[PDB]
């Protein structure tokens, strides 16, 4: 049975800590960006070479793309439309990689030599991603770019490790966060929040670096938390950060969940307790990311949190109501029909 109240309590706390509230991001602007990002991406993924080197089921690509654009537009609120579009493509590539069962070994045998010689990579994924990377990198300074490149490389190894469906050896306490950081894209996400057009990598080096280090853990743990509901009974999903704590540390799913909430809540508090008295433009980007990121989760049908809403909408409980109050907040600005932006389907663009 799902820890419905415990979950609710933790969710409301996280929200208060981060100061979850209303933004000046109008539903009309969201639709403007949503359609803009989706429109550049669908046309990209619809090109021939893309269509033939990126092995993904058409229906899942469409879904993945819509999910990713949703997350970007809603979290990288302050960057430009082009930046959202370009980050949408890169994060859709990374999402798509989890669909491969194919062992990377054979295609990674000459990874370095091909890289150093300027020859196209053997693994089709790497071929598309490195070819398109400049489009994403042009929006950043050398420091931030370096973070993206590294994180994406970590991501690749993360996916490789996961093909083994390995939650860790009982007793290997370091395995869980090791794996979560590899497939997390923490430094990618974190360093992509600062476009050299609205920020100065050098003048803000300390804050940017710090953000990356704190955002890496907030971003991944918040996702682990919000996802805890859909993954609860997913017998297919076997190696989540929480399921690994269970196996690696040898504790109950409950205790594992306790560790996650403790880390998440704390991560939140320190985030706030560090950026408030910091360059406003910076705290704004950070604060907006947190809120949008949370909105997206509550709104995307992928996380099915509306099921929880529908099951506690009527209760005189303090949390139960605080949750709904929050939920309806995100709903009012985030519940947009895909028909208003995500069109036409990638498949149709590719067939033309």
């Amino acid at each position: 049975n799902f820890p419905t109240e415990y979950f609710l309590n933790t969710t409301v706390r996280l929200l208060e800590y981060i100061r979850y509230r209303d933004s000046n991001y109008t539903r009309e602007e969201r639709i403007e960006n949503l359609h803009y990002a989706y429109n550049k991406a669908a046309h990209h993924f619809a090109q021939p070479r893309q269509q033939q080197l990126l092995k993904v089921d058409p229906k899942r690509l469409q879904a993945s793309l819509q999910t990713i654009v949703g997350m970007v537009v809603y979290s990288w609120a302050k960057v430009s439309k082009e930046c959202m579009a370009d980050l949408s493509i890169h994060y859709t590539y990374t999402l798509v990689l989890d669909d491969s069962k194919d062992d990377p070994y054979p295609t990674m045998v000459n990874y370095f030599d091909d890289l150093q010689a300027g020859r196209e990579q053997a693994h089709p994924w790497w071929a598309l991603v490195n070819e398109h990377f400049p489009n994403v990198l042009r929006h950043f300074g050398p420091f931030c770019s370096l973070n993206l490149i590294r994180s994406t490389l970590d991501f690749f190894e993360g996916c490789w490790i996961e093909q083994y469906n390995f939650g860790g050896f009982p007793g290997s306490h370091d395995y869980p966060q090791f794996l979560r950081r590899m497939n997390g894209l923490g430094h990618c996400v974190g360093a992509s929040l600062w476009p050299k057009e609205q920020f100065n990598e050098r003048s803000l080096f300390l804050e940017i670096t710090s953000a990356i280090a704190q955002m890496e853990n907030w971003m991944v743990w918040v996702n682990d938390l919000m996802s805890f509901y859909k993954e609860f009974d997913d017998e297919r999903d076997q190696i989540s950060l929480v399921k690994n704590y269970v196996v690696s540390d040898e504790i109950s799913l409950h205790e594992a969940l306790e560790k996650l909430t403790q880390d998440t809540l704390h991560s939140s508090k320190q985030m706030v307790a560090v950026f408030s008295d910091k360059d406003p433009q910076v705290m704004d980007t950070i604060e907006c990311f947190m809120h949008g990121y949370v909105t997206w989760h509550l709104c995307d049908r992928k996380y099915r949190l509306s099921e929880i809403y529908e099951k506690v909408k009527e209760e005189k409980t303090e949390d139960a109501q605080k949750f709904c109050k929050f939920y309806e907040q995100a709903a009012n600005v985030g519940a947009v029909s895909p028909s208003e932006w995500a069109y036409p389907p990638v498949a149709q663009l590719a067939n033309v």
